[PDB]
């Protein structure tokens, strides 16, 4: 009834236990939730889900063919019923503040929040966040706009206003960023009110022509997903021309064979925020800073 938690699952039925008991440690009356866990037409994980349902309202969805995360997770959001929907992966976890942290704002007013992530480089539960190997933490405000320059935040981290009443789902012509395309969708193409809540964490659980074969994928559909997304402001639109950039630098790493950075992305992150603040570097300087990031 309140909120609606959707899982999309594949071929992980033990991650998918951790998750499930991180919602079944919520802070939250459990009679105002409901789980949607959505098998993407992977390994049965019936017994996993029959035994979380002793204490949580679950529903179980057999997918009819392996759709991708867009595919599973539009089944979700097409039966949850709760006014607000919280995206969790099956290899991450909640925090018990999840919905305690998140709910305030939104029945405030706003329609979209998300939260700090941990780069959890341990497996860890819903209970135990703050015993990992945190590799790098997530957490950008939205004063800048960086979501409009590439992705800043993960499902897992996104609490919002029910996407079947806005009529807004995933893309299932997207593999990877079907995530960014998707918070463009309700913040751009609905004019949902984002906001980000600070004071609650998730833990996030993360062969050269293998690897450039791979970031192709991501940049055509960065690419893909900018033209179909203009930036909201001119400055992200400007500091977007950084990204080929970017990956250029990435693709000639790999062609040399040398690995770059654990976290590239994430250092990259923090690059891209800087260039769109108060005072503005020149791109020069932004380059040398994409160096380091990915050395
Ligand atoms: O065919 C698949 C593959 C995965 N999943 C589920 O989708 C979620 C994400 O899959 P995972 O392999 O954990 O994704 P990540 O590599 O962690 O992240 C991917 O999915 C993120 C959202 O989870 C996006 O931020 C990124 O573009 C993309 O790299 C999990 O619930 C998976 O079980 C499916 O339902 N079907
Ligand atoms: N714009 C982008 N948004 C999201 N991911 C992107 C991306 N460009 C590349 N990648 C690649 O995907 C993984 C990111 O954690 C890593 O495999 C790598 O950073
Ligand atoms: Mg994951």
């Amino acid at each position: 009834m309140l909120v609606s938690v959707i899982i999309p699952t594949y071929n992980r039925p033990e991650r998918l236990a951790v998750a499930l008991q991180s919602v079944q440690t919520l802070d939250f009356d459990s009679e105002q939730l409901e789980v949607i866990v959505v098998n993407d037409h992977g390994t049965p994980v019936d017994d996993v889900v029959e035994a979380a349902g002793r204490s949580l309202n679950v529903r179980l969805i057999d997918q009819p063919s392996q759709s991708g995360p867009s595919g599973a997770r539009n089944a979700g959001l097409e039966v949850a019923r709760g006014e607000y929907v919280a995206f969790l992966d099956d290899d991450d976890v909640f925090s018990p503040q999840h919905l305690s942290g998140t709910l305030p704002l939104l029945k405030g007013g706003a329609d979209f929040v998300y939260v700090n992530i941990n780069i959890a480089r341990t497996r860890v539960t819903g209970t135990t966040i703050a015993d990992a190997e945190v590799l790098v933490r997530l957490e950008f405000p939205y004063d800048r706009g960086l979501l409009d320059v590439t992705n800043h935040f993960a499902p897992s981290a996104v609490v919002c206003r029910s996407p079947r009443s806005a009529g807004a789902f995933f893309d299932t012509a997207l593999g990877v960023e079907e995530d960014w395309d998707f918070f463009l969708r309700l913040a751009h193409g609905h004019k949902y009110r984002v906001v980000h809540q600070p004071e609650v964490a998730i833990a996030l659980h993360r062969p050269t022509s293998d690897d450039i074969a791979a970031l192709k994928v991501y940049e055509d559909n960065w690419h893909l997903i900018c033209e179909r997304w203009p930036a909201a402001t001119e400055r992200a639109e400007q500091v977007r021309r950084f990204m080929p950039v970017m990956y250029q630098m990435a693709y000639a790493s790999f062609e040399a064979g040398v690995p770059l950075d654990h976290h590239y992305y994430e250092r990259t992150l923090q690059v891209l925020y800087r260039a769109l603040g108060d005072p503005q570097p020149s791109p020069a300087q932004v380059e040398d800073e994409l160096r380091a990031a990915l050395e």
